[PDB]
DNA sequence: TCCTCCCCTAC
DNA sequence: TAAGGTAGGGGAGGA
């Protein structure tokens, strides 16, 4: 009531900035007919690119703002115009009684009363009801209303009645109790109105008067008006700038292919020069620049600009957390109105967005979309892995000071992030987010930045809508859950499958002692001709009818095959080989038709299992119940601070604040006694997949696998041309390696979210929770894996095996390649390793009971065989080579090298060379080391070429940094800690990144711990001697201070006060750094030399005493 | 020697 | 207030 006067003026507001920057409210043309989207060309209407969609009140041409979505168009004529649909909201209310339905809808029809516009029966087809697959539907109360505050007074006033639900006892029901439960109540308008009307963004309409009308004719989208743009501001040395006192001192930016600079002479000590920068031929970047006088000039220049060309796409680089926010400040102070100027503004989020034109943040894009790991998540790395070319760099600290002294210079530098941004922007996240709007009920800024899970939601919710179907509330997790009378801690289900067998060096061209198993050589050809026509009928879609050679390819194979198996010990360069279930989880899933929906409690078929696993505490009920009751005797803080009742008892606090208490003093009481905190037990379960199922969230599945295998298969094709063609230099391809990454890209960022899909049913307000199907997936896929690596162990070795993947050897004389031959000429391809096990998986793991409906009116079902799941195999490769634990007997994994044939690095997984901070000498020592393992011409000639690089680094240390430049030996020694909260959020804990945090806010000002996610960077010191290791951390900004500075806390934490040196030399333990530079050598050149018959090639490092013991 | 925390990778 | 999942390496503390 009354806050409707609020948004219309803000409605009114927003209309305005429309207008200004190109958006009049366009009604079509007034027309009564009967039109088929046949003909739309005859029917009177704009046509226009859905570029945008936002959720507005609009004025009646009682007096309340009614809702609708303003769509925002781009027209074929070079214009833009926006049109508006209304639509009343609404949600559902259900009940117990089938009988009493008008009871109840006379009850609300007036107890509403005051916000209700409307109301209505209709049904709803609920998964929960028994026997729906007969027909059967629920009967719900459709309550409608005027606008979106109406529907959240309803629900205000149906809280009460909600909770109360859940006289003459000696004792016609009153129509309260019957409001079981509401639905659908939390769905976003705008969703809410792109989904009924079934609007996307990214599509093209024709506006008309009957709606929108999809032209399905256009082909590619519209060409908006692109902006991105980048800021560079002052900054006091080694602190974070600040809003409130520094300057803009530039903006840099892209519009179209055109460079513009904006220079604040108050700072940039001349008149810049327009200049070419161009980093490559594709890549073109002529700037124009606007040196202005002082800050003022430049964000009035600036506004000015955006105002003049209109744009519809802003793109930036983590603009929403810096520069944005920054701009908005500087802009106060100078008393402007960045909303009147340019309509941007903060949401609810303390996101920037505006109402015409999408910020689109393309560090989103990277942390979401874009599979890189974080440490390759800076504007710097992103632009070298999906750019392809080298950025400028400038150091921080310089940025000031050059402003001044080199200004030309950093001015050259200050394009580059906006070069870098804006090609990024146009070749990856522009085309890839747009065309997720064109099946994802969100705008362009939502589509961007909403969780993935929040991704496969919406579109599970569109499919769900489409058929009927009633929306499941949101699930919430449970208070607490017992097993066996002890408090579960956590719980969960054991997830895929992961092994280390072998560690150490394998080179296509260095034997490998084989042990063949004549028994599976066996197998394999009885097996062979019916794998065979596996690979013709289903791995490749033809029948063996069509086949010249399939005869002579049997034999090619039965004769490798036969000579493996009498001689079946070998000795011969390995066939290095990788096999990796595609789109394992989602297959198995689409297989097996698991969906949360299917899983039934006895009532009321499949029956699978998994593996569930708790956590719990070793104490018992009475335990339990003894710690309750001393915690009731207790005083705790009043939470809400909008209350001033400061002390409450345990029993005030909610269910879930106490029983964090109890957690926690249970977890003390359980240690002193037991004396353990928790338990570990893994049990095996069972359950039943319903085969008839609604498939809507399977069949949602399937279609989004579907949409990303097209994307795997040309970048495959590319991959395919590539080597064959294209490989012929001279040549401008190139272009067949740009095509590739920017498929694989794509259908790498359909990856996340499609899995998410299998995530989704555990997240957290989940729809669709089922922990059984998640566990059912995961113990599928441990069962196939494990298969897969049974066989390949008695074929060959298997080095590495996770989730659905085996690194292994095969030997040469294993039969790999070949081709069919088509009547028809065409050659299907076949590896036989691959389609052996492929085979394999499908005798073994297809689904014989899959149903579905062939007749909906008589409901018919039909049974037939599902069976997705495939290996698929790349190399073979040049090299791979395996780290090794310290720790006896167990091995490392999830880190390991692979090298192409041509010497590039195919793969480098986990190691700290690829990690975010880490420490830089073993990321520095990783890099250098890895290449080395492709010399020699021996095994231990290997690990010989690979030991003497390992000694001129430990030289370095022992030498105890001589070597080493000041600038150069600061950069090697530092190590980088990302905190992901707050200091103050860890109270309590010990860590050389809280230490350093802590010094670093007295050493510079508690300013620079104020904001989460602080990066600290520091090194370790003798001094004091004796003192734990999270104790003598050091910020690496010290030896940057001004002396007199550095002196006091270098005094202060080397607790030795006598102390005037302050070369970082005399700082250093180096005899940490020794040792951490010793155990990398040790876990990935000598001990697996050791695993390998090889004495230690670098003695300088001295084996485990268990190894040692173990020679002999 | 083991567990536990945290960050960040691999699936 | 919005929010996919589990398995693992390894540094560092402490039971
Ligand atoms: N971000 C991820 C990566 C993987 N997985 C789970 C589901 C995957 O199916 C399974 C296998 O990992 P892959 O990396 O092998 O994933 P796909 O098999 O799904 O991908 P590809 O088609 O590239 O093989 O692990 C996941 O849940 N989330
Ligand atoms: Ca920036
Ligand atoms: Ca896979
Ligand atoms: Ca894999
Ligand atoms: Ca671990
Ligand atoms: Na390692």
């Amino acid at each position: 009531y009354a806050l409707s006067a609020q948004q219309l003026l803000n409605a009114s507001k927003i209309d305005d900035i429309d207008s200004m920057m190109g958006f009049e409210r366009y009604v079509p043309p007034q027309y009564n007919g009967r039109f088929d989207a046949k003909d739309i060309d005859q029917i009177p209407g704009r046509v226009g690119w859905l570029t945008n969609m936002h959720a507005t009140l609009v004025s009646q041409e009682t007096n309340q703002g009614i809702s609708g979505v303003d769509f925002y168009f781009l027209d074929e004529e070079g214009g833009s115009f926006k049109s508006t649909v209304v639509y009343d909201p609404y949600f559902f209310i259900a009940c117990n009684d089938e009988s009493r339905v008008n009871d109840v809808e006379e009850l609300v029809k007036k107890y509403l009363e005051s916000c209700l516009k409307s109301l209505q029966i209709i049904r709803k087809e609920d998964l929960t009801m028994d026997n729906h697959l007969l027909g059967l539907q629920k009967t719900l109360i459709k309550l409608s209303f005027v606008n979106s505050n109406q529907l959240f007074e309803a629900r205000k006033l149906l809280r009460p009645i909600l909770q109360d639900n859940a006289r003459n006892i000696y004792n016609k029901v009153d129509a309260k109790h019957l409001i079981e439960d509401i639905r659908e109540y939390d769905v976003p308008y705008h969703v809410r109105v792109s989904i009924d009307k079934d609007i996307r963004v990214g599509k093209w309409y024709k506006v008309t008067q009957q709606g929108f009308i999809e032209d399905t004719r256009k082909i590619a989208f519209a060409d908006p008006v692109v902006m991105a743009f980048d800021i560079e501001t002052t900054k006091p040395p080694l602190k974070f700038p600040d809003s409130a006192v520094d300057q803009i001192m530039m903006i840099s930016y892209m519009i179209d292919g055109e460079g513009f600079l904006i220079t604040n002479r108050e700072i940039i000590s001349e008149d810049i020069e327009d200049f070419e920068y161009t980093p490559k031929p594709e890549y073109p970047g002529f700037f124009t620049i606007f040196n202005e006088n002082d800050e003022v000039a430049l964000l009035q220049r600036f506004f000015e600009h955006i105002r003049d060309v209109r744009p519809t796409v802003i793109s930036t680089f983590n603009g929403d957390f810096f520069d944005w926010p920054f701009i908005h400040n500087r802009s106060k102070i100078h008393g402007l109105d960045m909303f009147d100027e340019i309509g941007f503004a903060p949401d609810a989020e303390g996101e920037y967005k505006s109402s015409y034109c999408s910020h689109m943040d393309c560090f989103r894009w990277v942390k979401r979309d874009s599979y890189l790991p974080q440490g390759s998540q800076g504007l710097k790395a992103v632009t070298q892995s999906k750019l392809g070319y080298n950025p400028i760099e400038l150091d921080p600290e310089l940025m000031t000071p050059y402003a001044f002294e080199k200004p030309q210079h950093l001015s050259e530098y200050s394009v580059s992030d906006a070069v870098a941004t804006y090609y990024l922007y146009m070749k990856y996240v522009h085309p890839f987010i747009f065309s997720l709007c064109t099946i994802i009920p969100l705008n362009p800024d939502e589509t961007l930045r909403k969780g993935t899970g929040t991704l496969c939601e919406m579109l599970l919710m569109v499919q769900a809508y489409q058929h009927n179907i009633l929306l499941p509330n949101k699930h919430t997790d449970p208070i607490e859950r017992f097993y066996d009378g002890h408090l579960l801690e956590s719980e969960t289900y054991v997830g895929g499958h992961v092994e280390s067998l072998e560690a150490g060096v394998f080179r296509s061209d260095l034997k490998n002692e084989f042990k063949i198993d004549p028994s599976a050589i066996d197998e394999l050809l009885q097996e062979l001709p019916e794998a065979l026509k596996f690979s013709v009928e289903v791995e490749n879609k033809s029948s063996v009818d069509k086949v010249t050679n399939f005869e002579e390819i049997k034999n090619q194979i039965t004769q490798k095959l036969l000579e493996l198996k009498e001689n079946n010990i070998r000795n011969e360069l390995p066939l290095i080989y990788h096999v990796d279930v595609a789109s394992m989880y989602p297959n198995i899933m689409t297989t097996n038709r698991l969906q949360p929906d299917s899983i039934k409690a006895e009532r009321d078929a499949r029956k699978l299992k998994w593996a569930w696993r708790g956590e719990f505490f070793p104490s018992k009920m009475d335990e339990y119940n003894m710690i309750k009751r001393a915690l009731q005797n207790e005083t705790f803080p009043n939470k809400n601070k909008f209350s001033k009742k400061k002390v409450l008892t345990f029993d005030e606090l909610s269910y879930a604040d106490q029983v964090i208490h109890i957690k926690k003093r249970l977890t003390e009481y359980s240690r002193k006694v037991y004396h353990r905190v928790k338990v570990s037990e893994i049990v095996e379960r069972e359950a039943i997949v319903c085969q008839r199922e609604n498939p809507f969230y399977v069949d949602t599945v399937k279609s989004f696998r579907d949409r990303r295998y097209e994307f795997k298969g040309l970048a495959k094709t590319w991959k395919g041309n590539l080597s064959k063609i294209d490989p012929s230099d001279k040549h401008a391809r190139d272009e067949a390696k740009k095509m590739i990454v920017l498929y694989d890209s794509l259908q790498l960022a359909h990856k996340v979210i499609l899995n998410s899909f299998y995530g989704y049913v555990m997240r957290k307000g989940s729809r669709w929770y089922s922990m059984e199907m998640a566990g059912i997936t995961c113990l599928t896929g441990a069962t196939i894996i494990q298969m897969a690596r049974a066989l390949v162990e008695r074929v060959g070795r298997p080095l590495e095996l996770d989730t659905d993947g085996i690194w292994c050897i095969l030997p040469k004389s294993f039969p790999e390649t070949y081709f069919f031959t088509l009547e028809n000429g065409k050659k299907l391809y076949l590896s036989y390793p691959c389609s052996m096990l492929n085979y394999r998986v499908h005798q073994k793991f297809t689904n014989h009971q899959y149903q579905e409906l062939k007749d909906p009116l008589n409901y018919i079902y039909e049974t037939h065989s599902e069976n997705t799941i495939f290996f698929e195999v790349d190399g073979p490769y040049k090299a791979m080579i395996l780290p090794s634990s310290k720790e006896e007997g167990k091995g490392i994994k999830k880190r390991y090298a692979v090298f192409n044939e041509d010497g590039s690095l195919a793969e480098l997984k986990g190691f700290e060379l690829k990690r975010r901070g880490e420490l830089q000498l073993i990321k520095n020592f990783q890099s250098d080391i890895f290449k080395v393992f492709l010399e020699g011409d021996t095994l231990e000639g290997c690990y010989s070429a690979v030991a003497s690089v390992c000694n001129r680094w430990l030289d370095v240390l022992d030498s105890h940094g001589l070597m080493l430049e000041d600038e150069d030996l600061v950069s090697l020694i530092c190590e980088n800690r990302s905190m992901s909260k707050t200091l103050k959020e860890y109270e309590g804990q010990k860590s050389t990144s809280i230490t350093t945090a802590r010094r670093l806010g007295d050493f510079l000002g508690e300013d620079m711990v104020k904001d989460k996610g602080l990066q600290c960077k520091y090194i370790i010191s003798s001094k004091p001697f004796n003192a734990p290791v999270t104790e003598r951390a050091i910020p690496v900004a010290i030896f940057s201070a001004d002396i007199p500075i550095k002196r006091s806390f270098l005094r202060r934490w080397t607790l030795d006060p006598s102390l005037e040196d302050l070369d970082i030399r005399t700082i250093i333990d180096w005899g940490y750094y020794r040792e951490r530079l010793g155990s990398a050598i040790q876990k990935i050149i000598t001990i697996p030399a050791a695993l390998q018959g090889v004495s230690n090639p670098v003695p300088r490092v001295e084996h485990p005493d268990w190894l040692k013991r173990k020679i002999a």
